[PDB]
């Protein structure tokens, strides 16, 4: 077994170092919390975290991979130290496929609506890694941020399809004091862009208050700040059941947005109360 | 938790009630074994549940599920409890699929070849469900046997790229003692054609030794008895390496038949040691 030291960063990159470590642990009553990330790590991850080591004695292991592009489609480390992180997973491409994409995952259909429009197959590489990391951390707990909501039905989807004995717990989208959600896409924005941004949060906002007079209410609210906003061109703008299938007459939805702002395509979603 | 008598048939078919069993007695040390079928069982079967049994303290889990067929495609119980198993596990489709065929495996492309010629979402069914007896388990090996190669192949496959942590365990085929690899479409088999039906184990084990004088005398030995038998129409005929990618110039390899006599179709493989 690879050497761990407890209470300090404990950085690996092979699959099985990190299986045998996090098995040895869970073995002494340690709980495993798993965060998975892309790297590039701004306060909204540091949330995750900050939600695992809530969990009294928890392991936290953080991984970071960024995930290959499919045919057709940095002081992370010292964040994580200084929030008591005590395994950081960071595999190479190789350690992830070392037989290419043999077998994968499929995802459900609502993996081609929405975000699955543009990119057909993001979904099944996210469901597919996130598979392996959970088969790789074996966690009790595996913490997802809700700014992409999508993503984290999806991975609800792949828990249940496959009867995943882990948690999946959904931490609310962390915000700038302006409502903009955090989202390392926000560094390729320009000051008169990143000012602009705030009207995806604004729309979506207004709308979950709008929603007292209904459904069509809420969308116009949201649509209307979105038209007022320079240089905010819209992709899509839509009010679903909160398991993205269609918004039921009177209940719990969420209202999602993604639109672009010169080059960058931001995404924001909320809960939505209909009628209420 | 659900009801545990040890040393007893204990039958469950909710998999929350499985998985909850399953775990507690693994906290205890006894390890768990996992022997996945269709039901129908013959001596095959027990062979598969009596090396699960050879791990001392093991719990052994034997699942009797019949996959549905996708689109465009009994005394069980009483010798799994003749044999000291503990626990049956005999899902419905319903439980097995409450929200119908939504996230799936994907298997590689030894998939469609093969088994997968006739049948190319066979082993995607397969596959997706012996994913989910493995979560729901959680066993320590997984027992499969021989007879059916490319699946205990395809779920090497599985395991390796989704990173699970159980051994897979493959077991030698039972055979009659004229050859015949026992299986459930034997049943199928009038007197002549079972009495025919030995041509496949007879070509098998002609051609493992024809080998020593190299790779085509094993296949055309093979074929020769094949064209021998009476109303035995060969589906295919192939040497492989033993992961089922091309056969090597010297070295181990895999030869697998499948024939159909009459309506039934009947599959046999044998190891093969080219110039040796």
């Amino acid at each position: 077994i690879p050497a761990f030291h407890p209470g300090e960063l404990n950085v690996y990159s092979a699959p099985g170092d990190v299986a045998d470590v996090s098995r040895a642990l869970r073995l002494t009553g340690r709980r495993v919390m798993l965060v998975p990330t892309m790297g590039a790590l701004h306060e909204g991850h540091l949330a995750l975290v900050r939600a695992a080591k809530r969990v009294p004695g928890s392991v936290v292991v953080v991984s970071i991979f960024v995930n290959p592009m499919q045919f057709g489609a940095d002081d992370d480390l010292a964040q994580l130290r200084a929030e008591g992180v005590e395994i950081a997973f960071t595999p190479t491409t190789a350690a992830m496929y070392p037989d290419g994409l043999r077998t994968t995952v499929q995802p459900g259909p609502l993996a081609a609506e929405l975000e699955g429009g543009p990119r057909p197959t993001h979904f099944a590489g996210v469901l597919t890694v996130v598979l392996k990391l959970l088969q790789i951390v074996r966690p009790d707990r595996v913490f997802f941020g809700e700014k992409d909501y999508q993503q984290l039905v999806l991975i609800r989807q792949l828990v249940a399809d496959f009867n995943l004995d882990v948690a999946v717990v959904g931490v609310p989208t962390v915000r700038e004091a302006d409502g903009l959600a955090m989202s390392s896409r926000n560094r390729y924005l320009d000051p008169a862009q990143r000012a602009a941004a705030v009207a995806l949060s604004a729309a979506l906002t207004a709308a979950a208050h709008a929603a007292t007079a209904g459904a069509q209410a809420a969308l116009d609210a949201a649509r209307a700040v979105l038209d007022a906003a320079p240089g905010v061109a819209v992709d899509y703008l839509e009010l679903r059941d909160i398991g993205l299938g269609p918004m039921p007459l009177n209940g719990s939805g969420r209202l999602l947005v993604a639109a672009r702002l010169g080059t960058t395509r931001l995404l924001d979603n909320i809960a939505i109360e209909i009628g209420t």
